[PDB]
């Protein structure tokens, strides 16, 4: 009966990120990961690259899927029917800025929960961006992503 | 006792409003410094955020609304100010706003920094959210004053 | 035969950084002042300016170098044979950054221990992107800074 949405940039999805479905998965019927397109952010990867590797990632996790959006969270989880919004706690300064788009989303989107999750420690202290940039001066992040995350890094930075 | 109150306010939202409506009522001239803000890349012009800012506070006698592209610390010598207003509503603000303070304290050793929290209704509201929620249609007439959401409404389209 | 590397962008260089290497100093028999590259920030200096502001500033400390890295920092201090990274906190801001930060590089280079210090109550409420806008608007900075850094900044904006 619940359909949770986990929107985020995912660029690349990571480790982090992975750990979080996995526990989504085995507590929701259905979860969706829905990848923003951020423009605002000059992602690494296109939108459709990085909807691609979440699918990867994912794709052993039946009730799992993954979609790319690029409109406002609050109109797009009515489209996709979700009743709640999952996000990721992995520091305290986290906590702030979900915390008020909790609240700002709450008057957007009245009848969807905002819920959250924390990683377990092994996967906290991970960066999406520490991870690109790593990537991008030739560092080995194999123990950040998925291996065909790891390898689409590689590709992406010659 | 002059009260300035510094801010990009891009644009002016019900958290900024809620705390110079207090301040209003605890000083006697209060001074809305808006900052020309160049490194924010603001979305309304300096010249729009004044408007808006005087629209929103144009009942409140004791309020007025100047902008400024000069350094902070000159600025509210000019203005004869002795006091700096900043709101507080979570923890990393109170940070930056602690670091702002003691460096002013050494730039302008003669004027007071203090402090107001908006009430918990208005906490949550971020300008930043304001303008991306409504930079893809999202309703914000809810954290704004009535002209800044029209200001807003036009600003995309 | 403890070397410290202490990496940063000091764009620019300042008393804040400056009490860290003093104390570092007198606390390790080599301390290397690492100047990162960090293209991304778009620094107000150039790389070879801010190693030679961190020059003029350490001059006087004989077991104190700076050299200039646009690399991989946990592959630099290996490359600098440094068994010790040094971070300053000032605010909690920056521990939860720097933890992360030090989760990361043991991952990357395990055999690297990351210590930190806070600087002098004096000096720890300076930012350098403080200092650079204070000077770019005409203010007074030099209690902020060696003047040699002083002088540099009132040149790059006129
Ligand atoms: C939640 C949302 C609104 C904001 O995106 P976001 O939360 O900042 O992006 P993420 O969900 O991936 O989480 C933050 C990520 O962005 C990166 N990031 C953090 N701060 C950043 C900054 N100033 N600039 C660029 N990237 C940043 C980080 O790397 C972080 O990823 P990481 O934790 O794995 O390192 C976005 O997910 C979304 O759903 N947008 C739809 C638009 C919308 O409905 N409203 C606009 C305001 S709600
Ligand atoms: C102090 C000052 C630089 C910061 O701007 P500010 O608005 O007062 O401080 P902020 O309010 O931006 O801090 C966080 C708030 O702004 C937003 N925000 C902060 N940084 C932002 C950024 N880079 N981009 C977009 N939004 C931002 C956040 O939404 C948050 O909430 P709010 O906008 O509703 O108030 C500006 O007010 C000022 O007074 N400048 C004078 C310059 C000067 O004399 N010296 C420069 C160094 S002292
Ligand atoms: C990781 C690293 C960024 C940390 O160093 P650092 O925090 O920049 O060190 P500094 O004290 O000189 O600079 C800190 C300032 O940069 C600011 N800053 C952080 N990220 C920023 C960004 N994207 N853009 C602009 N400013 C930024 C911080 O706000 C801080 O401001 P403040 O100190 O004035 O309050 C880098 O400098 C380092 O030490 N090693 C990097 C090695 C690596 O991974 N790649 C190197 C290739 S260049
Ligand atoms: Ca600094």
């Amino acid at each position: 009966m619940n359909r949770v949405l986990y929107p985020g940039t995912f660029d690349p999805i990571t480790k982090g990120h992975g750990d979080l479905i996995e526990r989504a998965s085995r507590l929701f019927d259905h979860v969706i990961i829905a990848v923003a397109a951020s423009p605002k952010k000059n992602p690494l990867f296109s939108l459709e690259q990085r909807v691609a590797l979440a699918q990867e990632v994912t794709k052993h996790l039946p009730n799992v899927e993954v979609v790319g959006f690029s409109t406002l969270l609050a109109h797009f989880v009515k489209e996709q029917k979700a009743n709640v919004f999952l996000r990721g706690l992995r520091a305290v300064s986290d906590f702030e800025y979900e915390f008020q788009l909790a609240n700002m989303n709450r008057q957007l989107a009245p009848d969807v929960e905002s819920m959250f999750l924390t990683p377990s420690e092994k996967y906290s202290f991970i960066s999406s961006t520490l991870v690109r940039e790593i990537a991008a001066l030739g560092g080995d992040i194999s123990k950040f992503v998925h291996p065909a995350v790891a390898d689409a890094l590689a590709e992406r930075f010659k």
